[PDB]
């Protein structure tokens, strides 16, 4: 571990339970209000449910093998909730100790969990329905991610695993926008609806672990500064990189490749995030570090800039396209 | 409030048996290649046959009172809480995943232990959905309910705590799911009977590796062991959904505990059939190496049984539609 959290820091979570009920947990959906995958499948219970999953298969019958594997991989990396809950549980001082506890932080890690759950499933029933993929291969994949876990380098400090997720929210919330948009181009409203209903979902997950580490930078400038550095250091990595089908060492590459290529979270959006991260916390405008936090806070200033620079190189010569088999579409070369 | 923490001295067991754990925990697994998938049991979406299959699979399952859709989908909600299952295996101390993907094989086997378990809810979950005999949102909303509510067995970051209730809780579910199978067959319903028959030896090879693991503490530590067992034991193996809710009975639990226990799955007799087959597998009452308190500690919990054997309404449930089960 590169940036463990110092044991001191653990007053500054134990005092902000009250903060955390006042101005985190309303960022939750009641579960009587939240939308539910049922709401967006065919009903089973109607006579025209035959009818209903028929139309289904209508709709997606055009969806080409590029979007099919983008959807797949959003959705894999979505059914691997169980490792992201876990990971949650490393954090030093805030994680749920007893898996029911009381306290703020774990009643916020249960039900964001609870949220998560619902956005890997809709997905799922609804490729399921559509036979256009191969389920058996997917869920090998999400067998093989589950046991392989994640290593997004957050050394069990609550630091970095509020700015890691503060990061990865925006964008999955960026990708499943994507991902709906695209599919509204091909003529699929109810599948664009589902992906932007789930993006909706993470925008909400976003704005409250955006608002802890701007809590972090307001109690803890120093401490919350070299945090954002080490995990900028340490890239913000996708949670389902481990990801392969049995078939593909390299599917994460192969999948990030397709799924950008078609605009779902590019490199240059990846930068984005960064620059909406350092607006909002105001990371450029933060007064009182020393010396370690005030070369922490020119470091992530300066990634901007130079993180553009490597776009527009990319621009002009662009690494040819190259086209694998993907178990996920039958072995298909996409 | 936690009553029986591991002292910080038994790390140095556990730290011990990593090289034992490998060869004798980790082969309980099934390799993913040689693993079922919910795909092998539902109708194959890129057939022709697929509508087909979807009419027959509704046609078994038309007839399924609802005393059984409630016992089934009350264990399939069970399942679905995996994510809470997985942080509790976690929160045991010196054997718990510090990093989410350590090489530690404590860990690799909670990953894949938490990768198998992916597949029971979903193939029921499934399976039920297409069957179109419950109402899947108020499943889902309970789902929802009982994620966020967690659970809290009592084992007190205690990885002995931890692996004598998976271990407890292991054989509970293979009863479970098998009973579940034995009655789906009853009723005509053969691929849900494969289906919970498949499941139930899933939780079979799960029994035996988290069996393994106590055995092999009752050989290094024979006192502390039999102090877990004994603390397990009085706290009760609760159910892992017994916190379950669906936004409109508080006592949900309760009430689909009174149905599956109705209908034989996993009874009060049963629960102390588990006790009864721990004791003689573990050999708890041949236990060698104990002092004066693990001596006490195995008369309790060797004279339970006794105790157990003397010890042995109509609600609505949303999850079908509110009729009265
Ligand atoms: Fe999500
Ligand atoms: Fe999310
Ligand atoms: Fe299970
Ligand atoms: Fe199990």
């Amino acid at each position: 571990r590169t940036h463990p959290m110092a044991p001191e820091k653990a007053e500054i979570f134990n005092s902000l339970h009250g903060w955390f009920e006042d101005n985190i947990l309303p960022f939750l959906k009641p579960v009587e209000e939240s939308w539910q995958p049922t709401d967006f499948l065919p009903d089973s219970t109607s006579d025209g449910f035959h009818q209903q999953v028929e139309e289904l298969r209508r709709r997606t019958a055009e969806l080409p093998d590029d979007y099919l594997v983008a959807l797949v991989g959003a959705m894999v990396t979505e059914e691997a909730l169980p490792t992201y809950q876990t990971m949650l549980n490393t954090a030093d001082v805030v994680h749920d100790e007893s898996g029911a506890s009381p306290l703020p932080w774990a009643v916020w890690t249960r039900a964001w969990t609870a949220e998560e759950n619902r956005h890997g499933e809709i997905v799922n029933k609804y490729l399921y329905l559509s036979g256009r993929v191969d389920m058996k291969q997917i869920e090998k994949t999400i067998q093989y991610l589950i046991g392989s876990g994640m290593d997004p380098g957050t050394d069990n400090n609550p630091y970095l695993g509020f700015i890691y997720t503060s990061y990865q929210e925006r964008a999955t919330a960026i990708s499943h926008g994507s991902l709906g948009r695209l599919a509204r181009q091909k003529g699929e409203l109810r599948l664009a609806q589902i992906c932007g209903t789930i993006s909706a979902d993470e925008k909400r997950h976003e704005a409250a672990y955006t608002r802890i580490v701007e809590k972090l930078f307001e109690m803890d400038p120093e401490g919350t500064m070299l945090a954002l550095e080490d995990m900028m250091k340490k890239k913000i990595v996708m949670p389902s990189h481990l990801m392969h089908d049995g078939k593909d060492p390299d599917l994460f590459q192969h999948f990030s490749a397709v799924s950008q290529r078609l605009g779902i979270y590019t490199a240059r959006e990846y930068t984005d995030v960064l620059e909406h991260l350092i607006a909002r916390w105001g990371v450029d405008k933060i007064m009182g570090l020393r010396d370690e936090g005030r070369r922490a806070q020119d470091y992530v200033c300066g990634l901007p800039s130079r993180f553009r620079r490597v776009e527009e190189k990319a621009q002009a010569w662009a690494e040819k396209v190259s086209h694998v088999p993907f178990s996920w579409v039958f072995g298909r070369t996409v």
